[PDB]
């Protein structure tokens, strides 16, 4: 009984983030995927390219040898290009690796240019005040609609500015997706005392009265998880994405057609693991994933900012703190040495940690060159989690709708007694 | 002891020899998609509740903000307050956000594109070669699951192959030429035939849309809805799954093509466009056709929307099944005695269409679907009715009788409370997910 436990484990209100007076908003350019330190990588040639070329060359490198990963043999060709086929697809709807470009392409800050809300401006939601303010009514209504939109937990939080972005990577808003990798601007996000989310030339700018952040929580496949770091641990994690880009539409759309805005972010605009635990969908861990009851950090984030007034959820605490101090399983299975065996800090490791915040701190440069090695996203640390518990029985193996698991399906159940 | 449901015990006690279950004539002809009551000019047009006739979809407008300021979640259903009313009409809308024009039926165009060379997935991808790579697996068997398991990844409820009926495909497809921009769309419709010849790849020309001659194969997904927000059928919260399934059928395509095209096949994305999807889906499999028109499925009734991909990956075809639907519904006609509108018939099966929205030459339940439409302006919605009375939508119907499964004859014989009551993931039901669990014995033979 999932909603037994959550109810059971509630902390009293406040975030439960221990800071110092160093801390400061973080620079999105800082992290290892954009970093100019970081971003790239040699090839198994010798050959230094962007990180992710590198990496191609290494899933073609596999499908003719017949690998589905690093040293792993595939049962044949066939089976190994199967697992990159699956990959590729599950990208369909994110662009460039994680929709991190704010208000471009589906991060869209307003609904007024999409297909979809031309479609239904006759009838007028999105320009009509709302009709509900109770926070009381709004958090249930929106987080049956975040059901409906794909996420297997739901939170809100008060929007703490701290895990914002002080600046954004993004591209200029005329430059087409061809040229858009090689176009990549940094972007500072400020707030201003405006009447609705808005883009100038200089600056992305998010209303004061921006309140809230519902954190959606989007279960990864276990079976294909368990194959980190191979091909199907990829194909979880690119299918999540597209699912995640979905959920941000459905519920912006909603929430703008309840009389509110609604900015939707992916791996943008500001940093999940954060507001997930701020909004009580876990506690953070030694890897530095948020760690949830019911997926363990099995489970990918994305979140959308709203001046939709909202009930805060509580944070919680099921002992996660206490259990990394003394597991270290993830920093010793970490092909890479990425994760402290260390105790917690509040001085960064190097220029990707944001430091003044109480973690656990991770080389996430070490983690990233592991990438192009091994040909794809690794995961190896979620997948030895014990709080998470060969490919061609993946493949032959148990499935069902978007990778969930009928035996566990029923621990994310809601009622109105849950959302409110 | 209560016999633990068995969804694949139950296909497979039903299933059927090879062959397409679909009874034609020498009447038979392709259809022109032009004909469906939502395009064709003799339905196209209703009135509002002032009497002003308007294109369909803007007088159903008309009442859903008739509804709303009156504090209605449907035709004389007062809602709990405005403030319900409007929660119910801001889900529906936004259901639609992955939906071009009610249904993304205009091939190669949006989200349909018939290759995958300009989407912003396949470009990021290009050095992989993936799309360009011969097939690493010709074998039918291997590439029957490997599809199979992406679909359900693609978030298909059920899945099915079979063969390309021609037939179903319909004769002229309704587009728009490809230099018109989104905001024209609707008022710039045209007709362009569907032609088969001996082409390598998928190709529209200025005057057709060319399928290959090699081209197969069609994958039928089942998209679930929710049993809970379809029985409030015809108000907004059955609208609302409506809604927010067709852009999970979008998303279905799109994903299932890509992963078809980076396996070294092409692939046809269709939703409610290219051809007739309840056709497809009985001769794949799903189900059966009913009275009411639409495929009955085991698992969901007619509770279930449809999509499928057209493509030349070798496939192995599943089989058809008869668990009973053709002599429930020949004794049933709940669906015609609810039918606000009187749409569906409470007659015999015939080769004749009842009108000009009915393909003829197939022997099928023949209803007025101009009627069915007419009944959406009235109602503010997409109805559904039908949908949420028939006995099979109901989760109940499978008993076991110690040597096989059978149908209960028993079933034969507010919103609010959706809003504050059961919801998971995607609107699916933890009681009956079990049901569409799959081993590969489940999507290969
Ligand atoms: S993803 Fe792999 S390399 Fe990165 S931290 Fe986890 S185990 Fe280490
Ligand atoms: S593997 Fe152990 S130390 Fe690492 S995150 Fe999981 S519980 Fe914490
Ligand atoms: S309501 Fe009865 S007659 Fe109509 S489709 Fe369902 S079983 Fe058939
Ligand atoms: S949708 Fe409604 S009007 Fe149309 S056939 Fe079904 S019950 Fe009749």
């Amino acid at each position: 009984n999932a909603a037994e436990i959550r109810q059971q484990f509630a902390m009293t209100a406040g975030s439960p983030i221990i800071v110092n007076d160093k801390l400061e908003r973080y620079a999105e350019v800082r992290t290892a995927f954009t970093h100019p330190t970081s971003f790239f990588k040699p090839n198994y040639k010798g050959e230094v390219k962007p990180w992710f070329l590198s990496a191609y060359d290494e899933k073609v490198r596999q499908i003719e040898n017949g690998e589905n990963g690093p040293k792993m043999k595939a049962k044949n060709v066939g089976e190994a290009r199967a697992g990159r086929a699956l990959e590729a697809a599950g990208w369909t709807l994110d662009i460039n690796y994680g929709n991190i470009y704010p208000n471009r392409f589906f991060m869209l800050w307003s609904g007024e240019t999409m297909t979809n809300t031309q479609l239904w401006a006759p009838v007028g939601l999105d320009r009509r005040p709302p009709d509900t303010t109770d926070p009381v009514e709004l958090t249930n209504y929106v987080k049956f609609a975040a059901r409906m939109a794909g996420a297997d937990l739901v939170g809100v939080a008060r929007l703490n500015r701290n895990w914002v972005y002080s600046e954004a990577v993004t591209i200029p808003a005329d430059v087409p997706y061809e040229q858009s990798l090689h176009k990549e601007i940094e972007k500072p996000i400020v707030f201003k005392d405006v009447p609705l989310p808005i883009e100038t030339d200089d600056e992305l700018i998010i209303p004061n009265t921006c309140e809230n952040v519902i954190v959606a929580g989007i279960a990864m496949n276990r079976e294909m998880m368990q194959t980190a770091p191979n091909s199907m641990a990829c194909a979880t994690t690119a299918f999540c994405y597209s699912r995640m880009c979905m959920f941000d539409m459905w519920l912006c759309q909603f929430i703008r057609y309840m009389g509110y805005y609604a900015i939707p972010s992916c791996n943008g605009v500001g940093q999940s693991v954060a507001f997930a635990v701020e909004a009580g969908l876990g506690q953070a861990s030694r890897m530095g994933a948020c760690i949830t009851p019911e997926f363990g950090p099995n489970v990918r984030l994305t979140k959308v900012f709203t001046n939709m007034p909202l009930v805060p959820d509580k944070p919680i605490d099921f002992g996660v703190t206490e259990f990394c101090e003394t597991c270290k399983k993830c920093a010793r299975e970490c092909p890479s040495k990425a994760i402290t065996e260390g105790p917690r800090t509040f001085e960064g490791r190097s220029i990707h940690n944001q430091s003044g915040k109480l973690q656990w701190q991770n080389d996430y440069n070490k983690c990233l060159g592991y990438w192009p090695e091994s040909g794809g996203y690794c995961g190896v640390c979620v997948a030895v989690c014990p709080f998470t518990k060969n490919i061609t029985e993946v493949w032959d193996g148990k499935i069902n709708t978007y990778g969930l698991d009928a035996d566990h399906f029923r621990d994310t159940v809601s009622f109105r007694k849950d959302r409110v």
